[PDB]
């Protein structure tokens, strides 16, 4: 009785209708594979939007969660817990920063990074306490701003922000040359993943970072999606020889086992933070820390950055060959195993969705974004043989469509 | 060696200084008790700000986490998972709502409740898109701030501009400053006033919900069924960040799939944990336990107050309680009292300088509760 349709109908009846998932009901995951309720096996080519970099149900991450959950999971920050210090030392040493501020969700970490940058710009740089601006390339704070109303009780422009095009050095230099004195930070993703996969021009991140330093503006690398080996380096900034002033991590920081996010910065920035303001009950809890330490160890011990780099090159090379055989795919873009294909149809068309249904029938799970883009992002633990099998599945699906 | 000071120094060096915790380093919890790195045992009288209502490391909740984490912890909402539907059916049936929207954090759920009320007021009530206002209580355009526990102020705002108002968003008890219990009838009259003026009543029960005040949600004390219910914290027993917004179909009908989503909201691990945490509350009758033990606790603390000039009053409902220390908010007395309580085996922390929250896990026994009273008495009388 309790088949896939049974669960879908439960959610229709009792759950808000705020999502449109691909119609598959998953109940087990192991490594690169997931199984639906009827027992069919699939390659996961979404990795829960690049949170499951270490594979589903990684034995080391499971083990860390189970160990810590039976000891102590939450004290709040009213007290110290014995795991947070160990984790803080680990991650700051690993990435080369003095300090980390732990949070739960990606949005919390981005919000916290911006608040930290504004406070720095007041305490150190000298901008008035409501006058600092943040340069952004996308709507990083969707749902929490007033443009015309914000939902947080405690051309169109968003006060406090300057929006410029992504991958546009001239636009950044124009803003900095004219009003860098008003600017606390530039907040940018090394690859934009919201509307697909937008890889910027070679050199964009490094030039942006250098321009920010020249103009006394913090460079904030939002690596919630790009971080933790996905692009072929521990963080995508490393591809560009950038060390950001503030680093934002999330998603795969926990392998997807627990919502863990982080903001890293050196003392000259982080020490503007003082006790007092209203904070997070769960941020930095010992269960989160035990999970994140294990998730980082998997990435380093299994050399997942090198694996994502090598297999990503192979993947894009093979997909480029497929593109030459079909009129259905316009281009493939990405870094490491963060890749996506643009389908040769309009964003209002059903083609990419139907291609994802066909991929599913052939044993590979992906979902469109913005109508005509398909993200292709498996866990980084995929083997070369499995990767080439996935290429064969994609080839078969495309060539038979 | 890795003693308490070692871990405190690690955090000073490598962690942001955004908190000033009580100087105790905890490494184990069971039920009402926690142990520090040196092995000293304490009663936890904060419950992680009322998230650990079911006690630390509750076996049924640990069980649920282990079972599900071993199987599948995260899919994202790009696909269905096999636990969310069962959890949605469970919590909506338990609380008497048609639908639930699952989230991670308390602030997420509050913001989602606000966004939902505004969308309702546009599609159903007819207010323009960015024109609906939300009434809230003092503890920001588009929000009307009135004093807490003030029916007259609410009535004045409604009489003057209910036509432009989507909702009133209120906590059944305010836990921010300390524990501010409103007057008898405040919540019910507020709920009735909102209905009369075609305004949604949103109960923020992130702190008060899940048995802490002696009922499954504090609205039940007052015979209020809110239009939108916000839950958080103890929904997971503290094992996982889980929050929720519940409402009937007349409100949830306005929801359609959007452009931005939550990766972790509604994931199968969160759902397995929350189902177990709810089962603990019902199976162990923790609402009844909190009601009965809360009455005993306030009665015993009132006796202690007779013996000292240090404590002004005790207030609260269920096991959400607090004491006001007889000193200024800028003084160190409450902090120093908490250091002394710690030495005598009970952990609490001040808020707003001169208030101490007293909120143990709901699984505490009468014998333990009276022992805690004895610890507080000893600490006060020896101070």
């Amino acid at each position: 009785t309790k088949n896939s349709e049974y669960f879908i109908e439960l959610e229709e009846k009792h759950g808000a209708h705020n999502y449109h998932p691909l119609p598959v009901v998953l109940d087990r995951g192991e490594g690169v594979f997931v199984w639906d309720v009827e027992g069919k096996k699939y390659y996961d080519f979404l990795s829960a939007y690049s949170a499951v970099n270490q594979g589903h149900s990684h034995p080391k991450i499971v083990e860390a969660l189970v160990e810590q959950a039976s000891k102590l999971a939450l004290t709040s920050r009213a007290f110290y817990n014995s795991k947070l210090g160990e984790y803080e030392q680990k991650i700051t040493s690993l990435l080369g920063f003095d300090k980390v501020l732990p949070m739960n969700s990606g949005a919390e970490a981005v919000e916290t990074a911006v608040k930290l940058a504004r406070k720095w710009s007041y305490e150190v740089k000298g901008i008035a306490e409501n006058a600092a601006k943040i340069i952004v390339c996308e709507n990083n704070f969707h749902g929490r701003t007033t443009t015309i109303f914000s939902n947080d009780p405690d051309g169109p422009f968003t006060p406090g922000f300057i929006r410029i095009p992504y991958n546009d050095i001239a636009a950044l230099e124009e803003v900095l040359s004219k009003e860098a004195g008003n600017i606390a930070a530039f907040l940018v993703e090394p690859i934009q993943g919201e509307a697909g996969v937008y890889v910027p021009n070679e050199g964009f991140l490094k030039q942006s970072s250098e321009l920010c330093k020249k103009h006394n503006v913090l460079f904030i690398a939002d690596e919630v999606q790009t971080g933790i080996a996905r692009t072929g380096k521990l963080i995508a900034c490393h591809h560009e020889d950038v060390q950001p002033d503030i680093l934002i991590l999330g998603k795969a920081l926990s392998g997807g086992m627990y919502p863990v996010s982080a903001v890293l910065a050196n003392n000259n920035i982080m020490d503007v933070i003082k006790p007092g303001q209203h904070g997070s009950t769960f941020g930095g809890n010992p269960l989160a820390c035990a999970v994140a330490m294990a998730a980082l160890d998997v990435v380093q011990d299994e050399k997942l950055s090198e694996r994502a780099e090598k297999l990503g090159n192979l993947f894009r090379s093979e997909i480029e060959k497929l593109i030459e055989k079909t009129d259905l795919i316009t281009k493939v873009r990405g870094k490491g195993l963060l890749n996506a294909i643009l389908i040769n149809d309009t964003p209002d068309s059903s083609t990419a969705w139907n291609l994802c249904l066909a991929l599913k029938e052939n044993g590979l799970l992906a979902k469109p974004t913005h109508g005509n883009i398909i993200r292709l992002a498996p866990p980084l633990v995929i083997t070369e043989e499995q990767l080439l099998d996935c290429v064969k599945i994609i080839e078969k699906t495309i060539l038979e469509f």
